């Protein structure tokens, strides 16, 4: 048996590396939206930035979650990461509500290791989620839907300069 | 004879000097194109920035092919240079698809000439493409397309008002 | 069409696809190799931060071959990632004869596709594959026979000795 | 009819667009000058640095003409660009002595153009050529008259020598 | 069998042992240039200089080939080195006639093994040469043409006075 | 007959023309023994960067008999470099005991033309070897003597750890 292992149960170590390849494949459905709003035929430089960063920051989070695993001594595996949803992201409107979709099946799948982490009184499991992540999706959640209001004041009946507009002044680009 | 020709056919010495011609012409239709954004009845000054430094761009090219030239010990001819197809040149919209269809148009010379030096087994006139132009063309025309999808989100029923966005918004200006 | 997009095959196009997921797949496999070394019951340090800095690498070619694709006009298209070929990976010098394996994988397809772009008249892509990729696999690859060499000597009588000193004394740690 | 434009006749607006062909004219020989210097098998760096210098002061007398033509709302119009007059240059005798020929035929169209500003009471266009043209002429005029004289006098019976030494102790070069 | 050979054929492996070989013979020569050069009866300090550097930089280019040799896989074989083709070695004239006539031999085993490295589809190698060697070879022999075009305009009726000014003012010296 | 020469015997002179060729024939085997540690089946970089550096020092001391033959008014005569003795060179140890007799050898000839410049009353060619070489080569010898100790005492019953830890430990290595 495990040298380190304490009050960490079979049932939290499989949920996080179920965890682990969750945020793995928002890491990669945010890759895909990053290099779709890079297309020539799409071209919205500060729609791509945007979604980059959040492949970075959810791949992150996988490691921290793997670390975690080990300070534990749980036992890391791996699974297929399942590819994109999609393979064309539509609008900038589009991409955003697909970006709060998963988010909030991140959330909730946060919000459900935690309570298995409190039924099993695993108070560090616990404590790991509230410090690491469940304000980061709070605060990752409200800034995208901030985006969504300002996208949809901005389509009106003129889309396409809505979506320049909205690329050029409210997101960060060159 | 050359005292340090080695390697250099007449084929490639020949297509060099056309592809001079070919990048001076280019140059100087960019001049026609950037003071004709400076007309006080055109006035888009990122417009006129963007074709003035593509202009210069273009002639530096061209004498980085004349030193090359003189390195490989051929001869630099130069013939008469042709004045650019237009003398007014529309929107920035209209514009821009002309300077596309002029990059790919070299974009096409450099990739002839590249295979015409591997067919007469000439490393260092195929490197040479490849490290000074190759990459540098299609960094431009994808910068190209990704300009000509934004101006044409832009258009909309009010195209005056997304031509002044897109000069405003995406070109450098003082 | 695409309105950039010129000389770029779509066998290239395709094959470049396939490449990404085998950069993608390749930082996957880094990062189980680099997680496992972490484990209490394996700690070697020196070995987990050499495979993680391997992941992060792969991940940053994959990421260079996409903004490739965009610049010649291809398509982005994800596929589902597979998961690494090992749950544990027993010593270092296995893991390190894995790795080898793994790189000589990846080397010969970058190898495939250089071969796919000469016969293509593709000199863009070759270009690429050369700057960007064939000379760091040749150093990556002889990294990893350097230290192959230098674990199968440190075996000897006493393989627990050989396997800390080499990441002692050999591989970057704290 | 032009918003902006006052005073500007159509006589001086057309004989501003042969000014520039004239400038990008001396511009385009003294690029033939400079890469001829250039050569292996005439190799006089001095004078190859001496004549690209003032292919560039030629584009920017271009240059400037043709703001100024925007500034007082005549319009640009460019003409093919002969090639220079030789192929090949002679002698750094025979090539300053074509260089002061081509000078003195540009001082005489400022000149020309000069006079029919007078001729026109356009006071703006005189002050232009003044205060732009005029002195730069004169003074380029009397350097390469001094740089002839120089050259003649060290002809001598040893023009090899003479015409070494004129590139390496009066000229600026690495 | 190696451990980290791939796609390096014994022909290429060959070859690159007979470049390093030619490349140690170039220093030799050149050592051999610098050290006559420096002769009180000869006593021309910037030839000197000017083939001791060429001796230097000939047997980095051995060692770049020797590193690469290991980076494949294959395997340094050392020969005899030959002695330079002669004791004294004439006027300047004379010695850079030499040096341009040992590059143009040096050129071409280059050609010669990157058309070996083409046929065998060894991109690497090919990329190796290009980036290391072509341009540097394409310079150089460019430089040595310059040299021997004013060491000839130089030689007159006064062969000394010339030998003189071009060590003095052309050569690099203390 | 010379005209700065004085004193300097062609017993001397000869013997110096030998002594150069015995430096450059031991640089050239520090450079095939370098190379040989830094193949992959090899891998002992601060056993190569011990011989990498002897062999620079070799041919300094080369360049310095070459410069003082000059110096002296004598004619420096390059033979042919005879290959290395070995073209594998087995273990560490194998090596360093190479390396020692190698320069024992080259140790007995400067004694041996000290003494000849002694009986010729040649006070500055020995002042030259005592102040250049004498003292260099007994460190040098006691230098490899030391780590010939080290290494033997570290053969034990586990040669590859043993060779390892004076790498690592006492070669100097990045
Ligand atoms: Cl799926
Ligand atoms: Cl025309
Ligand atoms: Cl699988
Ligand atoms: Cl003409
Ligand atoms: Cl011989
Ligand atoms: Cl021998």
């Amino acid at each position: 048996s495990s040298q380190i292992r304490q009050n960490y149960s079979t049932e939290v170590e499989a949920a996080v590396n179920r965890l682990v390849n969750l945020y793995l494949r928002a890491s990669y459905t945010y890759l895909s939206l990053g290099f779709y709003f890079d297309r020539d035929d799409v071209a919205l430089e500060g729609v791509c930035h945007f979604f980059r960063h959040l492949a970075e920051h959810k791949r992150h989070g996988a490691e921290h979650l793997l670390k975690m695993q080990n300070q534990r001594g749980g036992r890391a595996l791996f699974q297929d990461l399942q590819k994109p949803s999609q393979d064309e992201w539509g609008t900038t409107l589009d991409a955003m509500k697909a970006a709060i979709v998963l988010e909030k099946s991140l959330n909730q799948a946060l919000l459900d290791l935690h309570a298995l982490g409190s039924a099993q009184a695993d108070p560090h499991l616990c404590d790991f989620l509230e410090s690491h992540f469940l304000d980061e999706e709070v605060k990752l959640i409200k800034k995208m839907g901030d985006h969504l209001t300002n996208i949809q004041r901005l389509v009106g009946s003129q889309a396409g300069l809505g979506e320049y507009l909205f690329e050029r002044l409210t997101l960060k680009h060159d």
